[PDB]
């Protein structure tokens, strides 16, 4: 079996991205933020807190004759955000693109955070790091992938995310029609229960590129690209006003600026992030700072390439016995 679904940013910035899924039956529709940085499927339910549903679509567990209470299970998960939500588990029937899952772990949410209320496009998450992470208790439970995974004509999905546009999430093949050149793999680490390699480096604009280690992970559901404080200062260093602002939380620079390209390695291989996806726009309405696209994992722990780098790249999640990660150009 495969599965082919469109992405659509929500937003003018390219924020998240969602992906229509279908869950139950008669199908509930909603869509989902697919996160490779998270383990959990969860969704905006008839269970959850009316205060806290401000516009998105709901699961409605008793409208689906393919629903069942996974009895006793909970769920409660924090983002690297600052974000959480927290519910009970049902099972029910999931398809994305044409592919369908049964007996899905559908975590029904409670209660969210303010920043999940306050975005009416988003109505839950499904994510794609293993299972491992999964937050349900008693029973830890898969996600999606994992439970398609024996189904598929390969184990795999792809994430051809759009700058400005829509893009795909494949599962179960790879479209050699949707990347120009040849997929480099890299080695994926799963100690952490991340899409977690390692980078061979990083070239500013047309500058030499810098053969350095950088581990960190493939995370759809993160907005930004964030790596060492190092790094980071040495492409802010090459825009003329740019500097790093605590009261914004992070790089800012002059909306009148031109962005150089980031370049960082895969293998052999070279990814180039164009100066324009690295522009966030004004940190306020009508204001001439705007947020820069790279930004310092200095305090979170870990290096995040988020949805900035990801989207400059054709990227194959290859979920074999041993993982590994592809990148193309496209
Ligand atoms: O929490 C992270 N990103 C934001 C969440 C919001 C909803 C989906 O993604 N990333 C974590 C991955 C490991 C360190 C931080
Ligand atoms: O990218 C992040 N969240 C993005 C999602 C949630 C709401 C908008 O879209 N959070 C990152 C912050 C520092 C590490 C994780």
């Amino acid at each position: 079996s495969t599965g082919s679904a469109t992405t659509t940013p929500i937003d003018s910035l390219d924020d998240a991205y969602i992906t229509p899924v279908q869950i139950g039956t008669p199908a509930q529709t909603l869509n989902l933020d697919f996160d490779t940085g998270s383990s959990d499927l969860w969704v905006f339910s008839s269970e959850t807190t009316a205060s806290e549903v401000d516009g998105q679509t709901i699961y409605t567990p008793s409208k689906s004759t393919t629903a069942k209470l996974l009895s006793g299970a909970t769920w409660s998960i924090s983002y690297g955000d600052g974000s959480s939500s927290s519910g009970d588990v049902y099972t029910d029937t999931v398809s994305v693109g044409g592919l369908t899952v049964t007996g899905q772990a559908v975590e029904s949410a409670k209660k969210v955070s303010s920043s999940f209320t306050e975005d009416s496009t988003i109505d839950g998450l499904l994510g794609l790091a293993f299972s491992t992470l999964n937050t349900v208790s008693p029973t830890q439970q898969k996600t999606f992938f994992d439970n398609a995974k024996a189904s598929l004509d390969s184990p795999v999905f792809t994430a051809d995310l759009g700058y400005h546009a829509p893009g795909t999430y494949n599962f179960g093949f790879i479209d050699t029609t949707a990347y120009t050149g040849s997929i480099t793999y890299t080695a994926v680490s799963t100690k952490q229960g991340f899409w977690e390699w390692t980078s061979t480096g990083y070239a500013v604009g047309s500058g030499t590129f810098k053969s350095t280690s950088i581990d960190g992970i493939a995370d759809t559901g993160t907005t930004l690209l964030y790596l060492p404080a190092t790094v980071v200062s040495a492409y802010w260093a090459q825009v003329s006003g740019a500097k790093s602002s605590s009261s914004v939380g992070g790089y800012v620079f002059p909306c009148s600026a031109t962005l150089p390209s980031f370049t960082f390695g895969v293998g052999s291989a070279r990814i180039v992030i164009p100066g324009d996806y690295i522009d966030f726009g004004p940190i306020s309405t009508g204001s001439s700072s705007c947020f820069g696209g790279i930004q310092s994992s200095a305090g979170i722990g870990i290096n995040i390439f988020g949805d900035v780098a990801l989207k400059a790249a054709f990227v194959v999640f290859n979920g074999a016995t041993t993982p590994t990660l592809g990148f193309a150009s496209k």
